[PDB]
């Protein structure tokens, strides 16, 4: 098959759907990959890897020549045109968010699969895990970042220095986010306390924190006091914590939420912290993604019909909408995936 | 040399000076122990085990005819009668704390050796030392008794559980207590707070624990903020905490200092904590003792002569009282150790 | 809805069914609560926070007045007389255990929930996994306290000082209880043995712990060796150690069975651990709690037919006898919980 | 005593030399403070703090007219008019890179004292070490912020994510700075890779870090193959590296110097680190020279005679130029310490 | 300097004496560097990578000719010959067990400077260590391999599998060696027990490995009981352990004395450990003699009269024995190095 790899045109979005291992490995198999010149220098992959690593460096329209392109974020309605039946497209679409790139898609009768959308018996969504990990592992640095006085901040050290006590990091979910975030906080000094609904997953962050980090049953008792002597509050979730809540807090503290002053408290507000750090994230998506790609240069469409989690990452295809949740969300019709798929 | 090792009679004292395997030592080496039946009763261990090591079990004046006598804590008035001039006395004395013993020793011209001014060129008291160790280790562990509702504390459990924050342990005091203390509490899922006024000791404990004990410079701001959160609060030095700070301290909240409830606060005062684990105390003096035992076993009075450390031990001999200390204590001629030794 | 706490009566019982903080949250979403006076002074919560919270400090008889009352302990006889058909009564029941209680409650009408049988898909029983948990915790502390000498104890330290060995803790049972009380053995010093008969929880029990903890597979002669070397010996399962074994353990060795002297062992038979420390367990049971009494608040019965662990809560329900269980022991007309409510 | 605090005048910098609660210590001893407004501002310590601390909040000049000012960096040109000869100065003076502040200090006849020169005997500055302390703990923060790719660094995580590997940080320098900075790079989950010449001190590190963090000896092969693979460089020292070594290092990898772009390699040069957390540092400050500040309150001068490491804080008197560091560097008349005072 | 690195001919002996690291530094210094061929080879540095290095391969006896000859291992009566007046021989020389070296080294006239008699002011010995640590590292090491069956061992894994309880391993010496060897048995799972005389060195490792391992002072009781019990039995100090105690071992267990069968105990006596790891060795013993060879280039032996360490290392010059111990050894003249050197 001909693989394509557009460089992300998305403003600031420095991460790129192959790594050179990863197009060797396709090169190895028979298959041709075309990735667009500087598609990877945004992670610090340059054309020469690419070449060395078998890939063929071409432009942009040629990169979307290809049967199956694969790419990091949506198509933006400048590209709208390379959409087209015959191809497949895998990246992160997040459709439900953007009606006109569904109906642009589903006109151009192109064959996508969301990256989000896959996801295993259990629930998970395997292609959307790494980004959710770096992101965790991100928010108590950028949260140290923004407790500096520079930066308006409260102007404290995580962990103090011997003598001095130190601050208070309190993370409000028990989740990959939530989990990531503790291990980092908890790392640099911090005293962490991470609330959650779910007592076995706090039994869990018990056992693998030993009992270095305090664990909350996620009540609003316990909500109301955490925020309050917080130093640094991440939120990892998604009403929790009201603007009222936030007069109880320090002024200098600052909150950062995964999911600007206002009452002394320094607000985050940069959606993308895994675009910060491009070649870490990209690694992690590829890792993941790799081995799909690997399926669907072998066996085309045959390996979404031979794949329950991979199928249902398909949102479109010859025009058909085959996600429910996308369907409901701008209330259109929608086509079960496989059916779809045998026609 | 025939020695001698008589049962404790101080009320509740259950330690004993010598054990099977240090009159193991003795015998192998050719001496005759002597040891009171029942002396290590209090610390479980029996007759019989002392039989089987080579002692020979004997009544309470015939264990004070030995030439030298091992004891844990200084003769009562009832056994001053078996004082005499030829007679080495080794145990804990604290004469200064009790003139009626001194005058009784000095008149009797025993030579009495006391574990405590034994020491070392750097000031260290090495048979003080482990007292101070299981002390420091008793503490969370009495201090967490107390903290049980049935015994009028508030009813907490020093970890807590998942969900629920552990409570707050404030240790004053970085020395060998504070930092045994630190260890237990610790361990007990508590967060700790130890302060200190040495800068590279609260270095060193921050190094020793990772992070996971908070170490606060001893400061009179950092003394009164712990102590008004301390749960359980734990001093080890010897006015640092004023009845004033004790009206901070939320009720229920308990305080042991190694070194009754007043204000909703609950005072454990009972001496030797080291007591309620006899055989425990028992292997750690003796342990350290020992070496010395047989020092003076294989060489009469020259052992002194041949150690300064254990030459200070010295604090009577022949009617001269040869500890500076006792003798600024009760206005009486200090006669130097060694000097009074050769005379 | 207005919802009742009444104080426990049980002798020694200290613990309150619902906290300050659980009464805020039912009054900001427009409930009512009685609270009787006194009811939370047992864990440190007195009438004036209950107070700040919105509650209603009555008395006795009006608290049983609401149309709920969420309780700690099951019904006293001196209680029987307010059991009412309208009234839905939240608490441990314990009902296979006490007739006089079932019948009571049976010919009341009252619709009884047990906290000890609401249950998960998977099986557990998770408002009764918190007073496991704080047991298990407590079981090495109060195992210390009676290893003291003063107590009939051994006498000896369970992590022991520098130079001195420490004590064995034998632990029979991998699960919550066992777990629990592994983390605070370990933290007190004791070298942790912990046997199980599940080989999948070892590994796990391996993982968590590193290697600090010894993992014996639970066959009789592993259990025969450990409690033969036990300083401690921790009962939390339920015949797996036999008067037999008993007479293997050394003098001074103490049993804490969580499920007086008898061969110079100690045996510790006090019930409700938890009880010992009423304000942990209180939070620790009423953080799970919560989030029920308000569905219960918002929803009356319906919850238990929007909840299937819920609706297996109920026990007691119109004079039908709902849990199958208690119907086998008392021979009786067990009528299925979601039919019975449906009537 | 009165003692003045002024306000930092010295661009960027937030530290104040002292607290409230330091404040109170003093008042508490019958001392007046007086504090210039806004003083703790840049650390989060407000004019009404110092007030309920009892001091006397007034202006810049008020301030200065005490017998004994304590400030945080050196008496700027503005500010020479303040000295006079009865005056005595307590604060980093860093006199040996200042000619112009030396002679205006000496021509003034002002008794300045140096915090970086007090000195114990085994040779360590005390009110030095706490900054040295907190620049270690920053830099790896610093330095994982230069590493995201929008501040130009290669764009990486210093601990990766699962299945990601972590990145490489080396540090040079096992000293306060190079520990401080290990503690925090392990923690955020990098390779840590320090360097040092002394091997104890990696003895002693080794023991710390159980071995999570690679030791290496300093020699130039040593430092060599570390600075090539490093993602991050740490300099804790004072030529160890030479632009040659530069072109080893990988491109968009930083080097963070306590102690622009060149080669691809992003160099991070902004002096006081501990300037960002103004208020840590603060504390970190004034919790070591609150005790020497006591000292000279209570009595003056005489607290250098009774205090041989305070003594080596003297670097000028009454003309005098009592530091030999900065009398040779300069070529002046230099006058031992305990010698100009009593003159 | 010319500066020479001979070839190891003793048998076995694979170390090396400068590695091309070191050799870049002399070189870049202006010395001249002769290599034996060969004479890294059992350390994997090949005559490439020396000549790389700036080093000039040589034979046997134009490296012998250089001012400086550095060493591992000492003279051989087969290379007595290269011994003369003008050259400074640097290596292990343990004179004190070589009578007929000693005398040959006086008759040729020659200055020799033992590595192991380099000795700071706390006397540790600076170029001795880095052996003791590897050898130390390994104890366990090859413990393990010889408690195999085939090798004659009772046939366990030192730290088991989940299930199945640990072995038990024994450490004689809380020195060096003892303590490298603890964190290796520690991290292979087994039951660490380290006994030692000194009770601060056992206050030290009861801080550095927390718990894990168990200390014991070393007393005759400890070490009869533990050495009964050990599966694993390292010395590590230089009678302490009897052909009686020898009884009470298990069959099957082993003994590394780092300081055949006997009872069914397997004894393992082969001198050098660090012999088996000739690369980590030949780099840890370099890594401390490198600078000591940059300083005796640079300024001959002016360089022991500047380092009063390095200047105890001096055992012969010019036909005087300066080494009181090995003079009194032997019963011959013995001549203050200092003296000596000037003469």
């Amino acid at each position: 098959m001909v693989i394509g790899v557009p460089k992300e045109i998305k403003t600031l979005e420095n991460r790129v759907a192959l790594t050179p291992g990863g197009v060797e490995s396709l090169v190895r198999r028979g298959h041709t990959v075309l990735v667009e010149r500087g598609a990877g220098e945004g992670s610090g992959l340059s054309d020469a890897e690419y070449a060395r690593a078998g890939a063929e460096l071409v432009g942009r329209e040629e990169a979307w020549g290809a049967e199956m392109v694969v790419k990091v974020k949506e198509p933006l309605p400048e590209e709208y045109g390379f959409l087209r039946e015959g191809l497949i497209l895998f990246t992160y679409l997040h459709l439900a968010a953007d009606r006109g790139l569904t109906e642009a898609m589903l006109r151009s009768g192109v064959t996508g699969i969301a990256y989000e959308t896959v996801q295993l018996p259990d629930g998970t969504l395997p292609l959307l895990v790494p980004m959710s990990e770096v992101a965790g592992r991100m928010a108590p640095q950028v949260g140290a970042q923004f407790l500096e006085k520079p930066k308006g901040g409260r102007g404290v050290l995580l962990g103090g220095v011997p003598g001095v006590a130190p601050a208070s990091v309190v993370i409000l979910g028990g989740g990959t986010v939530g989990t990531n975030a503790a291990k980092i906080a908890l790392g640099m000094g911090a005293q962490v306390t991470i609330l959650d609904v779910n007592h076995k997953r706090l039994q869990y962050l018990d056992d693998v924190f030993g009992g270095r980090v305090i664990t909350l049953t996620a009540t609003e008792a316990n909500i109301k006091k955490s925020v309050q002597h917080a130093d640094l509050l991440i939120g990892a979730v998604l009403k929790l914590v009201t603007r009222d809540m936030l007069s109880l807090m320090k002024e200098g503290a600052v909150i950062v939420d995964v999911a600007y002053v206002v009452d002394g408290v320094v607000h985050y507000g940069v959606a993308n912290m895994p675009g910060a750090v491009p070649r870490t994230s990209t690694f992690a998506l590829t890792n993941q993604t790799l081995p799909y790609v690997l399926k669907l240069a072998e066996k085309g469409l045959d390996a979404l019909l031979e794949d329950a989690a991979l199928l249902k990452g398909l949102n479109t295809h010859k025009g058909r909408l085959t996600h429910p949740g996308v369907a409901e969300a701008f209330g259109l019709p929608y086509t079960p995936p496989e059916e779809a798929l045998r026609g």
